[PDB]
Formats: structure tokens, sequence, C-alpha cells
DNA sequence: ATTATGACGCT
DNA sequence: AGCGTCAT
């Protein structure tokens, strides 16, 4: 009753920027604009991967992983650009620098967490707050929402998209209680006026679309955004979840994607969020653990206690290559060549890093795997991390793994390596 | 022969 | 510390 909190005591947006590697490209060169176009990785083993699809392409059936070369037996007319190769390696700095230029834009209107290239949640609570003082009781206008779906409307008693859209914020706003401050759906609500300002000031500024969600959690914002891709924004109340969650399959939960999602399904013997209301706390927390039950408990009924961490900049820098099949290095000259090429770029990035934002890594850590393990990574290694030079670094690398080589012979290296893998961490102020 | 990242939980 | 999970 009055003591069941109901987890509506913030807002949070996760914005999400629409086929970001795509757009970066597009930006770039307008021929690939308004076109089914992809990038990709390598081109010599069939085309080169598919890292980001345009939303034109996905609609023949391009998708990530793909290969460029089947790609193409789907649609023909793709168009690719291909990411920077330096150093014999795909190199990201395209991307995360037009990241940085997207989070800086965000971080004028709050605090963010950047939670991965080209995503970041936002705490609204005390920006709307503020938004509804000036308001001072002023209804709120649909022109203010015009990208804006409320999920679950329209409903009760036009056959066009936009009209639908409409339709169902009409509805919202017509229910909406302007008077009170306190109203967890008003509070959602310009919150949602607020991402269609930030939206609008991203693509301005740099030309990039988004989606968003606004919710009062950081997991109900993720799963809001992907409900109306791309270019829209979607706004998930507390009272949309028990329709919502009715028919939502379990693994479209962020964290339930995977072996513990599947978990929950199999012991359990059910498919979709909402199912899980039926279990105590303590029958959840005795299936899946103390934290992942309390977790869970809460969850499925909409509530959850994650903070929006104050964090713009990544915690780690990190450079990888895979060396697959018959490319796999079984040579110490091999080994020694290419932890330098990658601990090149690693000294690039990390002073660059140095000099933007006042801080240095003080450990490398070092990670390889053997041809025939199933795992991703074989081994991890970390050393000191002391001065900011790629010889020193890919020297330091070597000394750690060298041990691994299984071969008698000093100049072979056995079994052959398939991953190469140097990062940076532990940063301290400088 | 997906590849290149990045955060966080467990012991 | 070193490993695993989950994510983009
Ligand atoms: N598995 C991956 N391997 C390499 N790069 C990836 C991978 N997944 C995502 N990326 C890169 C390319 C993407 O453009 C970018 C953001 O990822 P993501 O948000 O999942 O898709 P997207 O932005 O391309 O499309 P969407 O509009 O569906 O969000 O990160
Ligand atoms: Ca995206
Ligand atoms: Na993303």
């Amino acid at each position: 009753g009055p003591h069941m909190a109901t987890g509506q005591d913030r807002v949070v947006a996760l914005v999400d920027m629409d086929c970001f590697f795509v757009q970066v490209e597009q930006r770039q060169n307008p021929h690939l604009r308004n076109k089914p176009c992809a990038v990709v990785q390598y081109k010599s083993w069939k085309g080169g991967g598919i890292i980001a699809v345009s939303y034109e392409a996905r609609a023949f059936g391009v998708t990530r992983s793909m290969w460029a070369d089947d790609a193409k037996k789907l649609c023909p007319d793709l168009l690719l650009a291909q990411v920077r190769e330096s150093r014999g390696k795909a190199n990201l700095t395209k991307y995360r620098e037009a990241s940085v230029e997207v989070m800086e834009i965000m971080s004028r209107f709050a605090v963010i967490e950047r939670a991965s290239i080209d995503e970041a949640y936002v705490d609204l609570t005390s920006a709307v707050q503020e938004r509804l003082q000036k308001l001072q009781g002023q209804p709120i206008s649909a022109d203010l929402l015009p990208s804006t779906y409320i999920e679950g409307l329209p409903q009760g008693p036009t056959v066009q998209k936009e009209g639908m859209r409409k339709q169902g914020l009409f509805q919202w706003l017509d229910s909406l209680q302007i008077d009170n401050l306190t109203s967890p759906d008003l509070q959602l609500t310009v919150g949602a006026v607020i991402v269609e300002e930030m939206r609008a000031a991203i693509e301005r500024e740099t030309g990039f679309q988004c989606s968003a969600g606004i919710s009062h959690n950081k997991v109900l914002a993720k799963l809001a955004c992907g409900l109306n891709k791309p270019n829209r924004q979607t706004l998930v109340s507390h009272g949309s979840v028990p329709q919502l969650f009715s028919q939502m399959p379990i693994r479209k939960i962020r964290s339930l994607g995977g072996k513990l999602g599947a978990s929950v399904i199999e012991i359990l013997g059910i498919e979709y969020m909402g199912e899980l209301t039926q279990f105590t706390e303590s029958q959840l927390q005795s299936h899946f653990g103390e934290k992942n039950g309390s977790w869970l408990y809460a969850m499925c009924r909409g509530i959850e206690h994650d903070p929006v961490k104050p964090r713009q900049l990544p915690k780690t820098i990190g450079c990888s290559k895979n060396f697959p099949g018959k490319t796999a290095l079984a040579t110490r000259e091999q080994v020694q060549w290419w932890l330098l090429q990658l601990a090149q770029e690693l000294e690039e990035r990390l002073t660059k890093d140095r000099n933007d934002n006042d801080r240095v890594a003080t450990q490398l850590v070092v990670s390889i795997r053997v041809q025939g393990d199933k795992r991703l990574s074989s081994l991890r290694r970390c050393c000191a991390l002391t001065r900011y030079d790629a010889h020193k670094m890919s020297h330091d690398a070597f000394t750690v793994i060298k041990n691994c080589n299984t071969s008698g012979i000093q100049t072979e290296w056995s079994p052959p390596l398939t991953m190469l893998f140097l990062c940076a961490t532990k940063f301290s102020a400088s």
C-alpha cells in the first residue's frame, strides 16, 4: 500500500545514435546519404566484415557480422565505407572522435554516463524539477514533443504511423495532471520535452540523428529507446509496465540476454518478463543468487536503482587484433612485431588522452588467445605502466607472455597465437 | 575467419 | 589478481 515503493523517484533517459558508424561515414561522404550502405572492416576476406548498417540496407536483410560478399547477394547496390587501417589493423579513431562530439553536447544538459561509443544515460531528475518551476502549472503542448511515442497508447474506444503516434500522445497529454509538481507521469513528460531539445541540439550541431528512451530507471529507458527507432524517442511510464512486460521476452531486458536469462527461462518455465511477478523475492534469490534475485524481483515490477554514474570518459584504453585460421602467429618475430604495432597505437591514444583529460594510466594488461581455445581470452597478465613509450610497452608485454611459448625452439611460437590485446588501465590524475 | 572494443561481477 | 559475463 502506502509504504510500497514504486521506483518513480528519478527521470532517466538513454540516448543512442542511429546506425552510428554509418552516419559518421555519411556525414563525411554525401554520396552515401539516404542509400543502403554499411561500414566494413578489412576487405580481403569475403569483402570485409560488416559492423554497421543503414536502415535502407536493413530492409534488404543486411545485418551486422555478415560478410560484405554475402550482403551484396541480398542488396546488390549496397554501398560500403571501410574502417581506417593503420599499422596493419583497424583503427576506430574517427568514431571515437565523433562520439566525443555527441557526448560533450549531452553534457550541457546534464551529467551523463558513457555507456558505449554511441550511448549515454542521463539523470534528468534535477533538470525536470527546474523546468517545472518555469512552467508554473502551464500545460504541455504536443508541439513540444514532435517525435515522441507514449508506449501503450493509443488504446480504448487512421491507418498511418504518424497518426497513431499523435493519437497516443494526445490521449497521454489529455490525462496529465499538470497541477501536481510531484506527479511521476508529469515528470517523465517534462523529461521528454528536454530530450527533444537535447536530440535537436545533437542533430543541429553534428548532423547525427538518434533515438532515446525516457523512463524512471536505466533498464526501462534502454528498453524504451529501442521501441521506436530510428530518429524517434519513446516514453515508458511506470503504468505501462504490466502490459509491456506481459509479452516481453526475458532476453530483451539488459543483462538477461545471455546465460542468466536462459536459466531464468529454463528453471522457472516462463517466457516473458511479467511472468516473474509470481515468484517471491526469496524464491528468485534461491535460484539466481541474492543480488540477481532482488534485482529480478524489483525489475519485473518496473523498479531498478542502478544510478546514472557521473562518467563521461572511458576507464580503459585498449588495442586488440585477431589472427584467425592460417594467419595465427607462429614465430617469435611475428609476435614481437604485432605487439609493437598494437603498442604504437596505444601510445598514440594514451598521449592524446593525457593532454586532453589530465590523467595517466598506471597499469598495462596483456591478453592472448592460443589456437584451440574456445574461450575469447586464454591468458591475462598485468605489469606496471610507468612510461608512455611503445617499445617499452611492447617489450614488457612480451616479457609477461613469453613463457606461454610451448615450443622448445627459441625462434618458434607454439601454439600459435590467434589474438593479442594490450590495455591501459588504473588512471590517476595528472 | 567476426572483429574491436569496453564495463563490471566473482573468487 | 585473473577469469567470466554481457554489452555495443
Ligand atoms: N559487435 C560489434 N563489433 C564491432 N563494432 C560494433 C559492434 N556492435 C556495435 N558496433 C559499433 C558499430 C555501431 O555503429 C556502433 C553502435 O552500435 P549499436 O548501437 O549496437 O548499433 P548502431 O548504432 O549501428 O545501430 P542502431 O541504430 O540499431 O543503434 O558500435
Ligand atoms: Ca546506436
Ligand atoms: Na549504442
